[PDB]
């Protein structure tokens, strides 16, 4: 949604410390799931290699194999992508929604 009864909406901060924050936990999962939905969508049908490759290009940060894979599988079961009867390496687009360009 939106901040709510707010005037301006724009935030941005930069921190350089080995330590790990908590907000970086949600931002990550989103960065991935988002990059996947965006990629898959645009590509009616994409494979694992083509996927992992595209996603990485969209993410300027290294992602773990457990998280990445998990994100995919889920999405697929989230009525977003389907595994080609032939091989589970290929995923087709199913999500329903209008588009402009």
């Amino acid at each position: 949604g939106s901040s709510g009864s707010s005037g301006i909406q724009m935030k941005e901060t930069v921190e350089e410390q080995a330590s790990t924050t908590e907000r970086v936990f949600q931002d990550r999962q989103y960065q991935i799931d988002a990059a996947i939905v965006r990629i898959m969508k645009m590509r009616k049908t994409l494979s694992h290699n083509l996927l992992v490759s595209e996603v990485y290009n969209q993410l300027k940060f290294p992602v773990k194999p457990a998280d990445l894979k998990k994100r995919i599988e889920s999405l697929i079961d989230r009525d977003y992508m389907e595994r080609d009867k032939e091989n589970p390496n290929q995923y087709n687009y199913i999500a329903s929604g209008p588009s402009s360009g």
